[PDB]
């Protein structure tokens, strides 16, 4: 039989204004015989119809996939509201419900410092810069790096971790060439994070 | 129909002889009306007969678990481990394959970062282990001082690096007041491509 997939907005997405964020309901293995399939959506319970349903694709395994987005506000999904994707389909002995919202309990803000590299890693060619995020709760966050306004882009950040005290941290590596580390560039750890004031704050790595 | 899911040994049991590693045959829905389930393992294809079946928890749902130890060579020179499972209740039985990642093993860096002078008007103050450039994901990180461990750290998962080696973070939490007093703290590492599987880095008030 079918089967639904729910997914949340992008942290990034609930945190900026500018940016709109989605909540996407995915059927996936809707068969020939009954491809028929309808959405509900509910928020709180109560059902909302402003929905975006797109026409069903054909996968290449026979099977038809149908995706619905409901664009959401950011307050509402910030003030903790449940979205419910509610999937009927003829070849189904019941309709399937899925429900997200953001993780219940008491945000957080996020710590952030910003750690220079080891003395020993000098005998390399390249350097790595450390940005740490501790304390912040909910998980959802995002992490960016940048020098002189322009973004870096040779950096990897791990998952948030659940720390001892039900708090979340992360690190986040940038990786430069030596000679810009030595030259004494400054560079710039971005963190967005629903407990940060205007979402966002910024701290700084040189020399 | 039941479902069959095979876990590696952990890194540490693979790395240290004194450890017995062990790869572990899960099999998740097995239903009151048919019970009945058999293993069958095999090492590159060859039939061994020395795993244990360890039984048995019924579920909080109203719906088996196979153990075979493993040589710490064997797994590390990457041979293939079968888990055949039958059961009378399947179409046809379920057999999975586990290995180890396949690849050159590199060695892991490991770097001590001290804390970030914004952290020390807190309460407590983070220590932080960087270990970078390793492969395969496989690797166990410790951290003590005075020979003694410390329990209050946590460690990020392997993330993969853009020129295909992981990286890791491990922060330990001491009191202030331990750091500022001068105090050693040591990192452990254990991975295949370490000498000794084995590495250890300090990290102290400069
Ligand atoms: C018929 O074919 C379908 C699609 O076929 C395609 O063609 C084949 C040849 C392959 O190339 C496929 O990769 C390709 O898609 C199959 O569909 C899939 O079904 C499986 C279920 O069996 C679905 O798995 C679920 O995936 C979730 C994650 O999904 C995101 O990431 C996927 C990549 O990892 C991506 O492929 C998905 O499209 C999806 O992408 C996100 O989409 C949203 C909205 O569109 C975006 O907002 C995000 O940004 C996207 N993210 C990214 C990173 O791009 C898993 O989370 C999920 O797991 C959860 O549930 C299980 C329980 O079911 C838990 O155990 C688990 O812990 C977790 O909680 C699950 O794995 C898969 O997504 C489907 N693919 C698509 C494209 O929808 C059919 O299975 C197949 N039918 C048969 C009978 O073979
Ligand atoms: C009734 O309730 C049961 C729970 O009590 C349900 O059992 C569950 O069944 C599902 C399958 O439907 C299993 O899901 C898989 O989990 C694998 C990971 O398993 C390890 O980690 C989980 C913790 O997340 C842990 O609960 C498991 O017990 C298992 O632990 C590992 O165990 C080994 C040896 O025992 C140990 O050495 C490891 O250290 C230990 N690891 C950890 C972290 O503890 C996943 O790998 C599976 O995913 C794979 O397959 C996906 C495709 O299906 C694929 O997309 C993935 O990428 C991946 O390849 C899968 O998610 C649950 O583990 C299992 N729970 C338990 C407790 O056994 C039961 O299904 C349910 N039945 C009904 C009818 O309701």
């Amino acid at each position: 039989g079918p089967s639904v997939f729910l997914f949340p907005p992008k942290p990034k997405d609930t945190l900026m204004i500018s940016r709109t964020p989605e909540v996407t309901c995915v059927v996936v293995d809707v068969s020939h015989e009954d491809p028929e399939v309808k959405f509900n959506w509910y928020v709180d319970g109560v059902e909302v119809h402003n929905a975006k349903t797109k026409p069903r694709e054909e996968q290449y395994n026979s099977t038809y996939r149908v995706v619905s987005v409901l664009t959401v506000l950011h307050q509402d999904w910030l003030n903790g509201k449940e979205y419910k994707c509610a999937v009927s389909n003829k070849a189904l002995p019941a309709p399937i419900e899925k429900t997200i919202s953001k993780a219940k309990g008491q945000p957080r803000e996020p710590q952030v410092y910003t750690l220079p590299p080891s003395r020993d890693e000098l005998t390399k060619n390249q350097v790595s810069l450390t940005c740490l995020v501790k304390g912040f709760y909910p998980s959802d966050i995002a992490v960016e790096w940048e020098s002189n306004g322009q973004p870096e882009n040779n950096y990897k950040t791990t998952p948030p971790v659940l720390d001892s005290d039900g708090s979340f941290f992360l690190y986040s590596k940038l990786t430069v060439d030596k000679s810009r580390w030595q030259q004494g560039n400054v560079f710039s750890c971005s963190v967005m994070h629903e407990a940060l004031h205007n979402h966002y704050t910024q701290k700084s790595l040189s020399l």
